[PDB]
């Protein structure tokens, strides 16, 4: 037992992290086969980042302007090209540590592991969810750009996120590995607002199931509710509407615990309307929404990767 | 900005994890140079674990009873010996992935990263603190024994924890890498109680400093308090007494924020006596105590490892 916010083991990604320096900008790149991916705002100066035209900026660059360091070994850039908001630097060596991988774009509500990195050196690993407003609540300082987010499914790393920037609220924005931003953001140093967030309803329910699996049962009840009447409570507390496919994906957890999905909704309704009254659930005094049904089933069952 | 519970990158440890099977017990071992370390209760049967005499049990074992698998490659056991509650299995290959390492015993209040492992395959990574009662609030299922806990300081892995067992409250107990248990526990399947816990006071204060660094300031005040009068509040709420060395270690954080340590204690006092009134601190509705002053300074400054 126990329930922790748990990231994937990071080793396979650590082996791909490199340092990319252009001019007076240094950030991280991701080295897979003979390509290094990194955020395109590395080509910019401090007064370039204020309103840049990246095509104009990149045609003035050459291969030798890109210093790529795989630890203490310099990689030679032999080509460069821009794909949306990422740069693809072709180097003269293939990464011998290249894992089996995919580039996948995730849905809001889904989770991933972030390997925070500085100067090409991994610093820490933690779990994040893609918020409904396409931001992520991360931990990122100067020089963390190009750190990636990922999931691991057996031996294959599915990269879903590259870090680009921090919004004024202290949340973080970035792209998939094809360089397309999550959300209505641009890699420009001007004011941009995140869009109003919501709580990920199906994730809260999954976490309640994790709690029951772990022996927290004080919030259970013999009441029930229709899906329709749950959602009138949901909109009232800025929770996402629940769909029948969310009920279906909660099916296995419903089955293991013997608590019908709609019964657990009645419990969530009561927690929303009354609060917790000085109690906790899995060591939290808040309703937690950054665990997916998948996350619960992995941790409360025990899947591995090789 | 941002503040996350952040583990060390796990790659260096992933390369040391192996599967150890004896009889009908399988668990994880830690493979460093030509030795595999694992919990000694692997030699036991189901009715051995109820009241075992381990010296008697081990003299009846031989090298060939220990099946060690480094992935899909079998390691050959050429010696075995018992050091307290761990076994040391000498194998015929040195691990070529052996990091620079140390075996260190940590103090309650200190934190470390756990690489949860099943069948020799790493499953996830997360952060833990050693509770004042020498337990840890982990996430561990059947077969997770032998997963280790560690810190990383530049290139050197300091191993501090090996997992052995789960107490009836759902907390976890284990040993340092010399096989000496943390706390008054034995590797015996009988009832054992954890001892009463306390909150790690200096850690809460460090986390309040992390919050200020990140822009949560609503709990600040212009009141102050003497160290003496803070501790009368501390014992009242089951918090650890604060010492002058805790004030000293909080010095740098005190300096960056400009909030005197004793001023922050006055704030903690008020949070203890009034609660939070529907507000959060760094996304938590509870006072968090599993971040050390070191943890705050790493995350709010950005140290790496290579
Ligand atoms: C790249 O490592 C860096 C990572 C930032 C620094 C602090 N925390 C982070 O996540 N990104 C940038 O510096 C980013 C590039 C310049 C300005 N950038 C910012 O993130 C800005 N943020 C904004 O100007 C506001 C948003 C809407 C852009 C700050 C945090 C440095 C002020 C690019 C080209 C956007
Ligand atoms: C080893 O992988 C396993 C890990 C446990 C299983 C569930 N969660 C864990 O952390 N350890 C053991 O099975 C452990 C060995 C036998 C009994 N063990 C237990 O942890 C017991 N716990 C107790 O009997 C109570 C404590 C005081 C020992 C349970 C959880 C399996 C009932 C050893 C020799 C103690």
């Amino acid at each position: 037992s126990g329930f922790r916010k748990m990231a994937f083991p990071s080793g396979k990604v650590e082996g791909c992290m490199v340092q990319v320096t252009c001019g007076t900008t240094t950030l991280n790149g991701l080295w897979l086969d003979d390509v290094v991916y990194c955020p395109r705002h590395v080509i910019c100066t401090s007064e370039d980042m204020l309103n840049p035209n990246y095509e104009d900026l990149l045609i003035r660059k050459s291969n030798h302007n890109f210093l790529v360091q795989a630890g203490n070994v310099q990689l030679r850039v032999i080509g460069h090209s821009m794909q949306n908001c990422v740069l693809k630097l072709k180097v003269d060596t293939a990464n011998p540590k290249t894992p089996k991988y995919k580039f996948v774009r995730i849905q809001p509500g889904q989770t991933f592991s972030v390997l925070a990195c500085y100067n090409g050196s991994p610093s820490g690993v933690y779990q994040c969810a893609m918020r409904p407003n396409f931001t992520i609540k991360g931990s990122f300082l100067n020089g963390s750009c190009g750190s990636v987010g990922f999931n691991i499914d057996y031996d294959c790393v599915s990269f879903c996120y590259m870090h680009h920037m921090e919004l004024p609220t202290g949340v973080h924005a970035g792209t998939d590995l094809a360089g397309n931003f999550y959300g209505p953001f641009v890699d420009r140093q001007t004011a941009q607002a995140a869009g109003t967030d919501t709580t990920i309803t199906v994730n809260v329910l999954a976490w309640l199931y994790a709690a029951v699996i772990n022996g927290d049962r004080w919030f259970l009840n013999r009441f029930t509710t229709t899906l329709n009447d749950f959602n009138l409570v949901a909109m009232k507390y800025n929770y996402e509407p629940l769909t029948q496919d969310h009920v279906d994906i909660l099916g296995p957890l419903s089955a293991q615990t013997g608590i019908a999905v709609l019964d657990m909704c009645a419990s969530l309704k009561e927690l929303l309307q009354n609060g917790m009254n000085g109690r906790t659930i899995l060591g939290s005094a808040l309703l937690e929404d950054e665990f997916t049904p998948f996350d619960v089933v992995r941790q409360c069952s025990g899947v591995t990767f090789q």
